[PDB]
Formats: C-alpha cells, sequence, structure tokens
C-alpha cells in the first residue's frame, strides 16, 4: 500500500479511568512503528545509529478525532510526508479496523526528523543515509 | 509567576543507550505537570473527573531544541497560552537548569483541551469550571 | 513446545544509560505476553474481564541473571507452574536468542493471579483452564 | 523517621478502565523512590555506575493486598531489610494516605541489588560504596 503498517490492539493497561486512551501512549505507538520499519526495510541504519548517526526528533504531534478502548483492533499506518536535504517527515495515520470491516481515521501525526553526524557534543548535519532514502520509496 | 512549575531531574532510566532522552518522556512529564496543577490550585476540578466532567486532550505538540542526558535539572514551565470558554491551550517550557544560574530553552510543548460533560455517546462541551479558570489567572 | 511463547526484540529506547535493559520493561513484556495468550487461546475470557470479571494480580516478581542490550531477540516463554480453583500462576522464561541459534537463561519470573468478579472471588473460568491445558 | 518517602498521588492516567492500578505502576514507583534516594543521599553512586560500578538487581518482586484508584495518596516508605558486604535489599512499603488520618498497607515489594565491576563478561562482586554505606545510615 501506500503506507508502512503497525497492527496493534489496544492493551487492557493502556486505558485510562474513563475507558479512553491516554494520549502519551499513541506517540509509544509511533516509536513502535518508526522502529519495526528500520528493523524490516533499512537495517543498515539501525546499526549505525549505534555508531554517530544520530536522529534528532525536532518535533513530534499528534492530533485526536476519536475515543477509543480497550481491545479495539487499530492500524498504525505510516507514510513519508516531506523529504528534504538534511531532514525528514513521517506521518501516521491511527485507523480502527471496524468489525464490518470500515476504516475509520481516530486520530493522527506527524514527527519531524533530522540527521546529524559526530560525537554528541560537537555535531554537524549529515544527509538521510542512501538505505533509508531508498526504503521510503513507496511510502510517500 | 508567569508559569507553573513542575521540578524534575533526567532519570538514569530516561535516558537511551547513547545518552539521548526518548521524546515519549518529555510528554509523560509534560502530563505529571498538567496533574500537580490540579491537585495543587484546583483540587475540586478532580473531583468533577470522576463524575460527568471529561478533560478531552484535541491536539499535543513538542519543539526539540537541543538533547539532554541523565541527571540534567529541568524546569518545566506551564503557562497558559489561551483562554476560551469551553477550551484552554497550555505551554510548557523545559528549562534545563544550569549549576552557575543560565537557562537553556531546551524545549517546548503545547496541550489543547475541551471540557466536556454528558455520556459515552453524547458528549456535550461545558464552561470552564470556575475554580480551574480562577487558577489560571496568575498564569495568563 | 510446552510453552506459550511471545517474540520480542528489544528497543534501542528500551535501554538505559549503561546500556542495559530497565528492570520495569521485563514485566512490561509479562502484561503483552500474558494479553497476548489471552486474546488466542481464550477470547472468552476477555469478553467476561471487562464488565464483571477482573484478574486480580496478587504477586509479580523476576530475577535476574545476565544483561541484554538493544536488538537483543528475545523469546519469552510462558507456563502455568501453579492450578488452583480460584487462583492461578504464570512463569515466563526469558531466553536470549543467540545469533547463531543458541539460547541463555537470561531472567526467569513469575505472576500470581486470583480471579474476582466489588468484587466476589470466583471460579477460574472453564474456557481459560481448557486453553492453559497444553501449557501446564 | 526510619524509612525514605516517597509520596505519590495516583494518576488519571495511571489507572485503567475498571478502577485498578497496574501493577507495572508500583514497580515504577519503587524504581523512582530508588533513583530519588540515590539522587538526594548518595549522588556519588550515580556517577561511578557510568563507569565500571555495576548496581545489578538480583530479583524485584512485590505483593498485593487492596484495590486502589485515581488520586489516592500514597506513601511510599523504603526501607532497609538487609545489607551484606557487595548485596543489599531494600523492602517498600505501599502507605495509602485516608483522609482522616488513617494508613493502609496496599501493597509491599522488594528488590535485591548486587554490587559488581568491570566489563560485562568480567564481572566481579564489589564492597558498597562508602557514599552508599553511610546514605543508608538512618535506616539501622
Amino acid at each position: 500500500p501506500d503506507y508502512f503498517e503497525l497492527r496493534h490492539t489496544v492493551g487492557f493497561e493502556e486505558t485510562n479511568l474513563v475507558g479512553n486512551v491516554y494520549y502519551v501512549n499513541y506517540l509509544r505507538w509511533q516509536g513502535r512503528c518508526r522502529e519495526l520499519f528500520l528493523k524490516e526495510r533499512a537495517p543498515s541504519v539501525l546499526a549505525e545509529v549505534q555508531e554517530d548517526l544520530k536522529l534528532f526528533t525536532l518535533k513530534v504531534d499528534c492530533e485526536f478525532f476519536a475515543e477509543i478502548t480497550a481491545f479495539d483492533e487499530l492500524s498504525i499506518r505510516m507514510r513519508l510526508s516531506e523529504l528534504r536535504q538534511t531532514q525528514l517527515e513521517f506521518t501516521f495515520d491511527y485507523i480502527k479496523l471496524g468489525d464490518d470491516g470500515g476504516e475509520t481515521l481516530v486520530a493522527r501525526g506527524r514527527q519531524r526528523i533530522a540527521c546529524m553526524r559526530g560525537p554528541n557534543t560537537a555535531t554537524v548535519p549529515t544527509l538521510i543515509p542512501e538505505a533509508l532514502a531508498e526504503a521510503l520509496a513507496p511510502y510517500s
């Protein structure tokens, strides 16, 4: 499809007092989708982050359209929004998989990431790694 | 004076493998500061949450200007940026407190909230509770 | 396999400052293993536990033997250690899968749950017991 | 008094859809109480662990006797149950603070920590740091 998919059933312990989901959990789901992409599409990046490659998070946000609860089936879909020189922006479509087959959008979020180089103290900008740029081809 | 403050030292477990802090943690702290203000300044609101009053987070965001490591002293400053009759927006300044007295803005977050009442099906908005609006006066 | 398996790869953000895994994450993985088991093996329980039934955790624990870091492949095996009329105990084996195919007992934990349904000490749901028959 | 206290109000987002508290949340609290202790009473330990010193958690557990919900006032009390030459055991008593001054033992958890030195494969038991042994003095 146009997106990278992360299937996730809403945990019983991922809800609040009034049955709704803690807004932080949505963002945890973003990281779980972003990291899963790097494990299956660009493992080359993963090893570089353990070295001197640092994927700085510039901005992350999320808007909530509908309230979800426990045991609701979700399809967190990631799409490449912007592709720049040393930066890139993702987009996360939180969709609820209804039993009938409906696909409603319960939330949407995006994440701005910059690529840097060198030690944590003295850093420098760097191009988006080739493997990562190629893996983001059908997901724009 | 201009803000409500949450004191926080960056945890040893809140720091990852390379010395960076997961952005999710910023939003966890942002959530704590939102409840500390309530439980202190407007405790009456919390009694209403268990009843009919519902607090809907419409949108959250956070921008990052610099990286931090464990044992960094943070001053999470919460101030009211936007005030409406049914909604409000909280701004969160993440001030990295220096040992010499310096103050470096390391991050900034925003949180749009909507005051709701009623059942799970038919939610209706409500005027911002008197005590909640009262406690927001010196933080405008 | 006499156990229920949950495959998990240690997240880059699940590690701490010195490159080790926060112990809280270990029990975080226990919940996901218990949840996943209930989902596939006894879906009737989940439909029962949300309105009246309550699976109350009496005791959780976890002892650690070795240390693991990011991207370490883990095979979390769950099995029924003790079965009773109102209570049941799970046991979780934390096995680090070597790059060649070797296996290492990194950690091991237990969870003690009492069935309740403001609550009433109730029988273990028959559907839950039948799904546990292999993993006894 | 005879323990290290961490006051904590049960969060609205820490409680699930049935009114109970996730058992994982209990352990983050005692881990927070542990880190806050090392932060306040023995900061030297927090710097040595970044080198060759290791605070290896041998075993951790927690027993639950009651049910708590949102906005409950808790008093987490950390004591020293056992101290060896290289090992130590903490005991966490979760005390629910009532409005009428009543106190109730809600839960109890413990944690065994082994002090070791050197790289992961060359790990060897080491004596408790003098800063830590001095910090555990008012628990004798």
